[PDB]
């Protein structure tokens, strides 16, 4: 059932790496950080750099095909090209990008991929956008990425970068999030053996987070039915477990309960 029964004030792990001097610029705010036990951890780095195995992002597991998904705060312009490893690296073939670039004239992301019909190189990571759709709610970009002049790495990465979101609170009916979620859903499961659905927003908690837990319980329903036992509360905390802070808002909160609420009706 997804009523709510219990109040948002009711729901309230080291993080070293995200605290070491040769990593304070690859954070966007200062005290949100990757938990070390979930952190995404980068292989394969620029052998002159002392420190190269870190992004402000952590692999979310839910704990049925078995999804999992990685939550990151969008770019900085020092972070493009790590973001690229990471996706390279994980095998994502899925993207969700909950933010404009800048809103209310503050950055959110960097522009980390290239206009349509162009390609760009970012460090070793090459990636070309052949093709844009333009909906209600959100554009899709069909970026294909591959390893700079390395033969047969090439996948395609879809990037579904959800438009509507308001800049004050949460949207005021879920019907944009649900069918953008059901979009992302058919093609992540179209795809063999992809990688984790990466999601940010500006910190890679608020937004993320509340995507994140809207997809997780809806994918509980795919497999249980209509009638299974939903526990809002529990799997924030479980989420919270492997990044710190994910929901931040009681209207984002509530809007979790009428997502699912919704996505119920739908069936």
């Amino acid at each position: 059932g997804a009523h709510m029964w219990e109040e948002f004030e009711t729901l309230q792990y080291s993080r070293k790496e995200g605290q070491r001097q040769e990593n304070k610029n690859k954070n966007r705010y200062k005290n949100i950080l990757p938990f070390d036990h979930t952190r995404v951890v980068l292989h394969d780095g620029d052998p002159n750099e002392p420190v190269s195995d870190y992004i402000n992002a952590n692999i979310i597991m839910p704990e049925k095909p078995k999804k999992s998904y990685i939550a990151t705060q969008g770019c900085l312009q020092n972070t493009v090209n790590d973001f690229w490893r990471m996706v390279f690296q994980e095998n994502s073939r899925v993207i969700v990008m909950t933010t404009k670039e800048v809103e209310r004239g503050k950055s959110k992301c960097v522009k980390y991929w290239p206009d349509e019909y162009a390609l760009k190189e970012y460090g070793v990571m090459r990636v070309r956008n052949v093709k844009e759709s333009a909906a209600h709610d959100y554009t899709l970009r069909e970026l294909k990425l591959s390893k700079v002049g390395q033969g047969n790495t090439e996948r395609t990465v879809w990037q579904y970068h959800f438009r509507t979101w308001p800049d004050h609170g949460v949207p005021s009916d879920p019907g944009g999030v649900l069918d953008f979620l059901e979009e992302v859903h058919h093609k992540q499961e179209s795809i063999m053996d992809a990688g984790p659905v990466v999601v940010h927003c500006s910190a890679g908690i608020g937004r993320t987070g509340t995507f994140i837990v809207i997809d997780i319980l809806i994918d509980i329903i795919r497999e249980k039915g209509v009638d299974r036992d939903i526990d809002v509360p529990k799997t924030i905390q479980m989420v919270r477990s492997q990044r710190s802070g994910m929901v931040q808002t009681e209207a984002q909160y509530r809007f979790i309960y009428m997502a699912v609420q919704h996505y119920i009706e739908t069936l």
